[PDB]
């Protein structure tokens, strides 16, 4: 399959940076969210979800076709709670219903890094609607239950190496678990985009625990928990020089994670030679908004 971007008829990095602003500007307004986490976390896992489902052996999955907007992928076990971050772009969307879906749920995730004080990702348009006969079954985004081996592996379908697995789980600095959505019982939660994910690894003191949903996690006495993945990436010994490498530099942390988030996005989309360069979006604060 061939996903070729096509800038929406028109649009130039104005429109975008408008659309980019509303989402800023409701991810202010809506600070109650999840105990006032806000919607900054749910916006970024959205993005990742949306992209996840992507399969480089034969090109289906991934952003460019807005697939999650169709029942099968909206109802996916693994997407439980999303639809919380789809009623937040609702709005966004009727009020600029020119972009595509792939586009705005994308779009909605830099935003949400970028406000969260994240770094900068850059950001291409063009992704296409593709219809509900595209999107892809249930079941293509990993488990939380599993080892190092499996982890480099499952990554693996999504053409992502070891540094850039280990940054790409650096997002998980942000938000929380909830036990009604994934089975894991959620710990300290922040809305700030930072190193913290890997220094709460290597800094706290972890016990295998076991929750009321039978999942096993790793929990800390200070109120932190870490997935089995996540716990994983201290547990081989390739995955933890770059947890080391991190959790020592803020830094070379964003540069990385930018990439690598990028690239996750942008996954499956050919773009034309006389495509847009990507844009960097300016953030509310940047723009004395
Ligand atoms: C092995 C890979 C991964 C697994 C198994 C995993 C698993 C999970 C689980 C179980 C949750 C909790 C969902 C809920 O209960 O609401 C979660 C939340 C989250 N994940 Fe991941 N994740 C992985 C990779 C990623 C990546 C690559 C990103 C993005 C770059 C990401 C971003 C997030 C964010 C931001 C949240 C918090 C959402 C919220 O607070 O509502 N995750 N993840
Ligand atoms: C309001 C609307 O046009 C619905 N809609 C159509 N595509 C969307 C992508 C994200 C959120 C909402 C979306
Ligand atoms: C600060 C921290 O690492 C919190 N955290 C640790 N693992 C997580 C998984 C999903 C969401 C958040 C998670």
């Amino acid at each position: 399959l061939v996903h070729v971007a096509s800038v929406e008829k028109g649009r130039s990095y104005e429109d975008f940076q408008k659309v980019y602003n509303a989402i800023a500007l409701k991810l202010r307004e809506d600070d109650e969210y999840d105990n006032y986490i806000g919607y900054g976390p749910v916006l970024v896992r959205l993005a990742w979800h949306i992209s996840g489902t992507w399969d480089k052996h034969d090109n289906t999955g991934g952003s460019y076709g807005g697939t999650y907007r169709f029942k099968k992928e909206f109802n996916d076990p693994s997407n439980a709670g999303l639809q919380n971050g789809f009623k937040f772009l609702e709005p966004i969307h009727k009020e600029f219903p020119w972009i595509s879906s792939g586009d705005l749920f994308s779009l909605g995730g830099v935003t949400a890094v970028q406000e969260m004080q994240g770094p900068k990702i850059p950001w291409r348009c063009g992704r296409v609607d593709t219809p509900e006969d595209t999107t892809p079954d249930n079941g293509r985004l990993p488990d939380a239950d599993k080892d190092a081996g499996y982890v480099r592996t499952f990554f693996q379908r999504l053409n992502m190496n070891d540094r850039e697995v280990v940054a790409l789980m650096g997002a998980h600095a942000l938000g929380k678990t909830h036990l009604k959505n994934s089975g894991y019982e959620g710990g300290g939660a922040n809305n700030v985009f930072t190193n913290e994910f890997y220094l709460n690894l290597l800094n706290e003191d972890w016990k295998l625990e076991k929750n009321d949903a039978n999942n096993e996690q790793w929990d800390s006495k200070s109120g932190y928990m870490m997935l089995p993945t996540d716990y994983s990436l201290i547990q081989d010994p390739k995955y933890l020089s770059i947890v080391k490498e991190y959790a020592n530099d803020q830094d070379k942390f964003f540069k990385d994670f930018s990439k690598a988030f990028e690239k996750l996005l942008e996954n499956g989309i050919t773009f034309p030679k006389d495509a847009p360069s990507p844009f960097i979006f300016k953030t509310l604060e940047e723009q004395g908004l």
